[PDB]
């Protein structure tokens, strides 16, 4: 996307859950690190629109395959490690996060459709597992996101 005047790129992140207290966890393409889906917001896109485009392009899913259960209100920001900034200069991302319930079958997910996929593939993990597993500079964002979505996902699991 296009960087704001503080140097942050607008982005959306997706927490997809099932009814078993689990969330969809995906391996970064060609790496050993894992994360939730996230993608940039293009000019002329709302955050919800950008979320559905990421959902289709990197997870293979339709609006019809999910239901939106929650979203974060205002931006959550993280800064890139200084060594990973590339010289507007982008120093990090500002993110809007969505909680989706998967209602179609697991087999509807297709993460291989892009010529350079965001992900190799995915698995179900326990709800809080992402917070300690994501790369360290995203941990503060992930903690706040999972703390905000926790009550909804746990209700589904009861
Ligand atoms: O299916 C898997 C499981 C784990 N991994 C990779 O293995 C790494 C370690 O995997 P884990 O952190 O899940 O388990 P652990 O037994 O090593 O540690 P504890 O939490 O139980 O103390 C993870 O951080 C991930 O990079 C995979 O790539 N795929
Ligand atoms: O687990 C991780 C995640 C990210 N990184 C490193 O941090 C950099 C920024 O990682 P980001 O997740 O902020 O963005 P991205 O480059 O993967 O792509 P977009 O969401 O912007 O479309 C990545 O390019 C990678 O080098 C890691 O080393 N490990």
């Amino acid at each position: 996307s296009m960087i704001d005047d503080d140097g942050y790129r607008p982005n959306v992140g997706i927490v997809i859950c099932n009814r078993q207290g689990q969330v969809m966890w995906a391996r970064r393409f060609g790496q050993h690190s894992w994360q939730f889906p996230q993608g940039g917001i293009n000019p002329g896109e709302s955050a919800e629109q950008a979320m559905y485009r990421e959902l289709f392009e990197e997870v293979g899913l339709s609006r019809k395959d999910v239901r939106i259960l929650a979203s974060t209100r205002n931006w959550l920001r993280y800064k890139l490690p200084k060594r990973l900034v590339r010289w507007p200069v982008c120093i990090g991302q500002k993110q809007k996060w969505f909680l989706l319930q998967l209602v179609s079958g697991d087999a509807e997910i297709n993460m291989q459709t892009s010529s350079t996929p965001e992900f190799d593939g995915w698995r179900w993990v326990s709800y809080w597992y992402p917070v300690r597993q994501v790369v360290s500079f995203k941990r503060d964002v992930y903690r706040r996101v999972m703390k905000e979505f926790a009550s909804v996902v746990m209700s589904l699991a009861a």
